[PDB]
């Protein structure tokens, strides 16, 4: 009934943006954590449309050091279709991941319905090598690179993502949570004078402080359709230890739950990924079931959830 | 010799508030930790008043849902007038318990005494549901309920309980520390319009401006005694593991001291409750030391332990 | 090129300002970890001055119950003279402790080249007890009575320190971290005026505020040189816990790497000590890894190593 508890679930299982087997797993696991039923116990109107099928592409030979190009942009040409099909039929659309490469789908059919779109991308990692900076060759640390206008003329004519328009301008992105960027990423940041809380800024300023400055820069001038980019490596590991490429030093539980609670009461949530869950990667059971709790919580407060506690429009005393 | 720091002991082993056993042996605990040595330390006037013998009462069927109502009723009966004993005397009541249905002896017998206190109250929870809200039965999630005039024809006739005089209004209590909130505490949360600082308040401003906020809240107008009521849940379960009732993403074991160090700060403490300390619930021997060694230290802190120092008034440097 | 990129590093092998025999192997260890590469990695002109050879004084009975001071003094006198050596040569001194009775060493050497200095320590102690203050007769809990002129008079002729002279002023020295100070100590402090940070002040504060107030203190007036002595249990024991007087309740991970990147980026570092680092007081292997990362981890923060990224001035989209 609210718009805002409004929801489209849409499982991404799929890891050929990077070389860890077990992310494609991420989706079973969130939804075996009662996901799904723990969204609709919070008055949500949950719609599941089931896990997309990635066809397996095994001639897929890597475009210069750039791996499974073909899978990577098949898998997002899908997943894009799907978003936009879910944001047609009035939903908040939640992806559920996979890896990030992902997120090249997401947005892109986000953008599709919604054009004006703004971007929170809350992660350890700014993921917007291009196809010629990256020295990986891991296609989740480029979605950002696909989808930016002003970087149209440097990303090659990679096979796999023809289909693709860049869909968001620089000023159409907050990053945060940043710990790890790799040198010709800090150049475009800098270049581009994209908008970003790193650690540092975390730091100096205090959660607080930075939702603040993230919702006045993208919703100031006029409210629009938000989309969050939830890369669970942009917590600490020692809550989302399960994950392919952990870093020292993150957003704390408490900092994750204040950026959904803060994004949930603009209204204005539209679009969701929750990405990179690896159970294969924890060094326990415990860590896995840390992993994906904390990940549940997280989507939880996207949809509502507040820690100062929620009820329904009734007389409690009688 | 100092008024901040002439306190009166008061052991409280009880645990029919909630099901799990262990509780009861919170102060036991606590004195084999040397808090008592350890206030003498510090510059104290320290009189132990001893546990307090809390009678079985074999035959104490449910009241409607609510458990064990005429043993809760009258440990904090017995304790009411303990409290009110050490009060008269001229001392900080030192409560150490036992489940957190005792706040309501402890703050009834303060309040015999001290009509005008405030309460600060840390916890997870709010512990404000009534006999007819709550779904556990539990008595120690509804001591606020008790306590609070505003709620007075909202209380049915308790067997154990005809003893209580509703003795604080909803502005004379300030939370710090939320996170798990029934609905129909929320309702009553804000309906009374009760002043609270759940964990999304504190990642907001930060535990300073938290408190400073608390303080001028409930001291502002003018001075008066301060009652703090300290669920150990209230920390988060990596410091206060061995508990009944943990969840995560709580205040840190810096954050405790902080709350605690700006409280005695004030001169106005005159009530305090330790609660929740259940050694039977660590997973490990270190989990009960961990939870122990925590509570011991909040509670130094409370009567003039401080993280920058503390000397005698003499010349060291002589 | 940089100068706050210039490095002369200076390896101090030596326990004897504490009872634990390992921190003489702090120098190995962070070396092994390869600071000195990760250092030219980032831009840096590194010489490696090698590990001083700290004679073995056998005959060094206790001055009443300062314990070692012959070893002592004449480490820190040999330290004092490298650092000058190092401070001429137009390079940062980097010192790998060994214990922190070393820093009389090494700001001496430091203030005889650079007298106007400032000095921020990071600390969980204040390691001010003179001879005749101190209980445990340990000189790491003293190198800063030896090195302020307004203690002259107090510091009676110990065997080992009569090369000594008082280099700084109470107004030249801002401590951050403080959790763990003698009454002696806490006396000084306040005598003295000297400026500090408890982690009372951190939480109150944040981070972002300390480090603003400490950099405005101690360079509002004028720019001068910076000398950062950096005691590892400055940080909490759950990120170095190889040392050996860990203390609950520390500076985080993050506030260690703030406090280091802010400092870096004033240009006016001129003099580092990583002290206290003791591999053999890890409770596992991990917790010796943990604990030398998170020093490296510093180190390179101080030398321009930032969260948000770094980059050579070229331009990576060609
Ligand atoms: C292994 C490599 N040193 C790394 O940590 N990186 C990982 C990072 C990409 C991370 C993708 B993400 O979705 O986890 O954010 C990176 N920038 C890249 O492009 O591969 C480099
Ligand atoms: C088991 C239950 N789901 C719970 O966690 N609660 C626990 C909470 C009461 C906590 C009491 B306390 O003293 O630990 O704060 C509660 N509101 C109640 O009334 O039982 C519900
Ligand atoms: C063992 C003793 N209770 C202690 O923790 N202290 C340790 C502290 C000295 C710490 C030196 B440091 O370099 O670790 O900061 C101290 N003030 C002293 O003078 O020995 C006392
Ligand atoms: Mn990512
Ligand atoms: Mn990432
Ligand atoms: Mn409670
Ligand atoms: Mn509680
Ligand atoms: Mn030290
Ligand atoms: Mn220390
Ligand atoms: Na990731
Ligand atoms: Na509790
Ligand atoms: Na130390």
């Amino acid at each position: 009934s609210a718009k805002s508890r409004t929801i489209g679930i849409i499982g991404a299982p799929f890891s050929k943006g990077q070389p860890r087997g077990g992310v494609e797993e991420g989706p079973t696991v969130l939804r075996k954590a009662g996901l799904l039923e723990k969204l609709k116990e919070q008055e949500c109107d949950v719609k599941d449309y089931g896990d997309l099928p990635f066809a397996d592409i095994p001639n897929d030979s890597p475009f210069q050091i750039v791996k499974n190009p073909r899978s990577v942009g098949k898998a997002s040409e899908q997943l894009a279709g799907k978003v936009a099909e879910v944001k047609k039929n009035g939903r908040i659309s939640l992806v559920l991941g996979g890896d990030h490469s992902l997120a090249i789908g997401s947005i892109s059919g986000h953008a599709r319905v919604h054009p004006d779109l703004g971007v929170i991308w809350v992660d350890a990692h700014t993921d917007i090598n291009t196809p010629l900076t990256t020295t990986s060759g891991n296609l989740h640390g480029q979605p950002v690179s696909f989808l930016l206008k002003e970087l149209k003329g440097k990303i090659p004519d990679v096979p796999g993502f023809s289909w693709v328009t860049p869909c968001i301008s620089a000023k159409d992105i907050v990053y945060i949570g940043l710990r790890d960027v790799d040198p010709g990423e800090h150049y475009i940041l800098k270049t581009l004078g994209i908008k970003y809380f790193s650690m540092t800024e975390v730091d100096r300023l205090g959660i607080g402080k930075v939702m603040e400055e993230t919702l006045s820069y993208l919703l100031g001038r006029k409210k629009r359709p938000i989309h969050l980019s939830f890369d669970v490596d942009g917590l600490d590991p020692s809550f989302t230890p399960a994950t392919g490429t952990p870093v020292v030093g993150g957003l704390t539980y408490r900092e994750g739950l204040y950026i959904t609670e803060e994004i949930y009461k603009t209204g204005l949530l539209s679009g969701l990924d929750i990405m990179e869950v690896n159970p294969s990667l924890g060094k326990t059971p415990e860590e896995v079931t840390r992993t994906v709790n904390t990940a549940v919580a997280i989507t939880l407060a996207c949809f509502g959830l507040a820690r100062e506690g929620n009820h329904k429009p009734i007389d409690y005393l009688n």
